[PDB]
């Protein structure tokens, strides 16, 4: 994963790679536990905050169609169980962001 658009490396819009392309994550779909896994995986410590409403700017391109249903203690987002997001797609106006400690 990566965080993009922050003034420091450990804050920004969440983007996660699938194959050759990157996808953003809808703020209806991303829990504090998934954020905690992301912050750990990036060596940023722990989630302080989720930020909604394209706080760091909206992304472009794909938006993840599955939710990362993390328990919390996974070392990588890739080890979290996955599930479909609710009925429909989101706009990039809803891309989620994080501030890690």
């Amino acid at each position: 994963p990566r965080l993009v658009g922050g003034d420091i490396p450990c804050s920004g819009r969440v983007e996660v790679q699938h194959g050759d392309t990157w996808g953003t994550v809808c703020d209806s779909d991303f829990s504090l536990e998934a954020a905690s896994v992301l912050c750990r995986e990036l060596q940023c410590g722990t989630v302080v905050s989720l930020l909604g409403g394209a706080h760091f700017g909206e992304g472009s391109g794909q938006i993840w169609a599955e939710e990362f249903q993390c328990e919390g203690h996974e070392s990588h987002l890739s080890l979290c169980p996955v599930a479909p997001r609710p009925d429909g797609t989101c706009s990039h106006s809803r891309d989620v962001g994080v501030v890690c400690s």
